[PDB]
């Protein structure tokens, strides 16, 4: 009974709400141990230790997204995995920001596993930390591994900015578009004051994948690619829920991101957002 038709959800939000978010402090603290012992085998592998930004942010064996392999089996391995949407397991790729040394990693994963989208919901650097290389080019053709990335143009509002590449292989000749969305106005501390800004932005990265062939998993990334990521990840699930089923269980979303990825909705207050999302979504549906 965690499936709340959106009839029922402000009274259950404000029931959740009271002393202190109790109730969805419960929930969230039911969520705590999901998913955590699931292996991480290749993401513990000495090799691919150093491809890990966080050492306790590690992709579950069962759900990560494994790359070619050119020399290595540890060619494989990104620290990245598939987490489901509302329409399919494959949806969303959430991933962390790639490391100096996983760049050819990021962009093998993106033109491998058919990203045309990517999510970013990170500056590079948060108080006065990198959080996040700045995987992308400018104008100028740059090369990672096989993959070139041109970029062909970029809006910057002061939300987001949003930037289209072109990407190619160079070894096969194929080439095809990526987006970029990047949400830079993500609080340093905490969510966003609002809630409307991030779920517009939902709108547009959903604009865009209506354009976008079958199978295209939206890569989804901020820092360690749980928690912002997780957010926007469940806050997508939980539109297409209120669209599609005025019912919204983002217990199940959590519960299903956690079964997929270590911390996907990393802190509390992420938690009570996703529900703010929803009684936001709610109310704004007149
Ligand atoms: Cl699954």
């Amino acid at each position: 009974s965690k499936l709340i038709r959106v009839e029922n959800f402000e009274a259950y939000f404000k029931k959740q709400q009271a002393d202190s978010n109790c109730g969805f402090a419960e929930e969230y603290e039911d969520l705590k141990l999901i998913g955590i012992s699931l292996p991480k085998y290749a993401a513990e592998i000495a090799e691919n230790r150093g491809k890990n930004r966080y050492n306790n942010v590690l992709p579950y064996d069962i759900s990560r997204v494994k790359l070619s392999v050119q020399t290595h089996s540890t060619d494989d391995y990104i620290n990245a995995n598939y987490m489901p949407g509302y329409h399919s397991k494959k949806d969303f790729i959430a991933t962390q920001g790639p490391l100096p040394n996983t760049l050819k990693d990021f962009w093998r994963m993106v033109w491998e596993k058919n990203v045309y989208a990517i999510v970013m919901l990170t500056k590079c650097v948060e108080q006065g930390r990198t959080k996040c290389e700045e995987y992308w080019p400018s104008k100028q053709a740059q090369d990672y591994g096989d993959i070139t990335v041109a970029m062909t143009s970029e809006v910057v509002l002061p939300e987001w900015t949003i930037r289209d590449f072109v990407v190619k292989n160079m070894q096969s000749s194929e080439s095809h578009p990526l987006r970029q969305f990047h949400f830079t106005s993500w609080p340093d501390h905490g969510v966003p004051d609002t809630t409307d800004l991030l779920i517009n932005f939902r709108y547009l990265v959903r604009d865009y994948m209506k354009q976008i062939p079958p199978e295209s998993p939206i890569l989804v990334h901020c820092s360690a690619g749980v928690g912002r990521t997780g957010t926007f990840i469940a806050i997508d699930r939980l539109i297409y829920q209120i669209e599609n089923e005025n019912t919204v269980d983002v217990y199940g979303i959590v519960y299903d991101l956690r079964m997929h990825r270590p911390l996907m909705v990393q802190t509390e207050d992420q938690y009570v957002f996703l529900n703010q999302c929803v009684l936001d979504i709610i109310r704004a549906q007149k």
